[PDB]
């Protein structure tokens, strides 16, 4: 109805910023938020490009779901990434250099490949294998977002179907409600204005998939833990969990 959709705007706007919330199921997006036109803007998909990352690597075995990536002692942005990982640590945790040191594995000719095959975003790469994704030229707008997490959802991306269910498995936050709950962040914090994104989708009891993608602007004095809180009390709204 339109009772929910002011209530979700409503919370956008609460926090001051602008921001859309896009929901596919089946085959039908719905937009919500205090600036629909976000829905079809392109951003950098900052960490959220970890899901093809990771479904890249392991489709091409340049990596392993069990392999530890290595810290070499040198200090990093947060100390939570000051350790030895495997990918799916470093996608709980967002551990940029982790993914780093998997992109330069796949390299830019791979990369750009396999990105253009699955028609991410505007596919485009550029010349610099390892932050395409933080600071250009790749973007991606938040109905793509939502259309990927479908697809990687129910597993009809274009890769090996045991490819799909590991980075499935890394993506898996709780079960609440009986509902299960898959999702990437991203915060794209080295451009301007910043943008913050959560990308995933539920479960719900009888198998049916509620993909999402939330983008909004970050700004001074919005904490991070705002993508998380909006997302759930939307769902909450709609119905959805």
């Amino acid at each position: 109805s339109d009772e929910k959709a002011e209530k979700i705007k409503n919370l956008f706007n609460e926090v001051h910023t602008t921001g859309v919330l896009v929901i596919q199921q089946g085959q039908t997006q719905q937009s919500y938020g205090n600036d629909l036109a976000r829905a079809s803007t392109e951003y950098v998909p900052a960490s959220t490009f970890k899901m093809l990352n990771a479904l890249i690597g392991l489709e091409h075995h340049k990596a392993t779901t069990t392999e530890v990536f290595k810290w070499d002692g040198q200090k990093r942005l947060f100390p939570e990434w000051e350790k030895d990982m495997t990918l799916g640590d470093a996608m709980k945790a967002s551990a940029i250099p982790v993914y780093q040191d998997l992109a330069r594995r796949i390299g830019l000719e791979l990369m750009s490949k396999e990105v253009k095959r699955v028609g991410y975003g505007n596919a485009d790469i550029g010349t610099q294998v390892d932050n395409f994704w933080l600071v250009g030229p790749l973007k991606i707008t938040p109905q793509q977002e939502a259309q990927f997490a479908y697809k990687l959802a129910n597993k009809t991306l274009p890769f090996s179907p045991k490819v799909q269910d590991e980075v499935q498995s890394m993506l898996f936050i709780e079960e609440k409600n009986g509902n299960k709950i898959y999702a990437k962040s991203g915060w794209g914090w080295d451009v301007d204005p910043q943008v913050g994104w959560l990308t995933g989708w539920v479960v719900q009891p009888q198998g049916n998939i509620v993909a999402f993608s939330l983008n909004l602007e970050m700004k001074k004095g919005i904490p991070s833990s705002v993508r998380k809180e909006i997302t759930y009390k939307s769902l909450e709204q709609l119905g959805i969990l």
